[PDB]
């Protein structure tokens, strides 16, 4: 079965859980097959999720919740249990993920949970045409500062056919200038038709080696590097 509970042991050490949610409200990104873990039956998702949530201890004071979609697609009972656990285990910082289409719901979530929330979002690349015409993310912003109104931490994807060195260089320039957290995901081939560019990945691995050790940004050479998921 799938690993759903682990610890992140570098940089901002924390517990992480990979939970089940109803279908991603977008669900059409050309490269994504994590949504295979979605399920329409929220009562079964809640039962599965509750066994994972029992493992949270708050031992680092920091927790990350991911769920192959956005936080808001979790069962209502899962969300309210996470809220309970935050208070009971004295957790002071929570990471969640939400697609940009949920931007306007973030403020109310922050006000409900009260603690520091780091909201991650799957920008993938700041290049508009690659993001929306190739990766089909449906993420539209006019200025970088618009993202920062509600999101804290862009997930970036590196190493996809159709990218260029210039495109990747600009993404890292933007990440490092504007954002206080972020995630660098080296692309992994999967069941979708979107494929790794091995030459770009080789180049990035050597040219941006100093990124691996940058305290602000999590770096995943393989998607399983947090210890959850297949
Ligand atoms: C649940 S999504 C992000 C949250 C939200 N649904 C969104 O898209 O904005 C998880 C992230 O994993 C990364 N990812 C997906 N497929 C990948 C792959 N094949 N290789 C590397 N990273 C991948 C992407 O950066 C994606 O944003
Ligand atoms: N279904 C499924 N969901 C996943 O999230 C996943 C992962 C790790 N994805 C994480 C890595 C960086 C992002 O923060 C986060 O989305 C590996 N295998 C998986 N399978
Ligand atoms: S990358 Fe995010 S928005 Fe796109 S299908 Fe996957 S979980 Fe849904």
């Amino acid at each position: 079965s799938m690993e759903r509970y682990s610890h992140i042991l570098e940089k901002d050490k924390r517990e992480i859980v990979l939970l089940k949610s109803r279908p991603c409200i977008w669900g059409k990104c050309s490269f994504c097959d994590y949504i295979e873990d979605n399920d329409v039956d929220q009562k079964e998702n809640q039962k599965i999720n509750d066994e994972v949530l029992n493992k949270i201890t708050g031992q680092y004071g920091v927790l990350e919740v991911i769920n192959s979609g956005s936080f808001f697609e979790l069962p209502d009972e899962t969300i309210e249990r996470i809220y309970k656990i935050i208070g009971e285990k004295k957790i002071k910082r929570l990471y969640i993920e939400a697609h940009y289409l949920y931007k306007k719901k973030i403020k109310a979530l922050r006000e409900k949970f009260k603690i520091e929330i780091i909201v991650k979002t799957g920008i993938e690349t700041f290049n508009d045409e690659m993001r929306n015409n190739v990766l089909n993310k449906n993420i539209h912003f006019d200025k970088i500062e618009e993202i920062l109104e509600d999101f804290d931490s862009p997930c970036l994807m590196v190493g996809i056919q159709g990218q260029t060195k210039e495109m990747i260089r600009k993404d890292i320039e933007i990440l490092t200038k504007y954002f206080d957290h972020g995630t660098i995901n080296i692309y992994r081939n999967n069941s979708t038709p979107i494929k790794r560019d091995e030459e770009l990945i080789k180049w990035f691995d050597e040219e941006y080696h100093d990124l691996k050790n940058n305290r602000k940004y999590d770096y995943l050479g393989i998607p399983t590097d947090f210890g959850v998921g297949d």
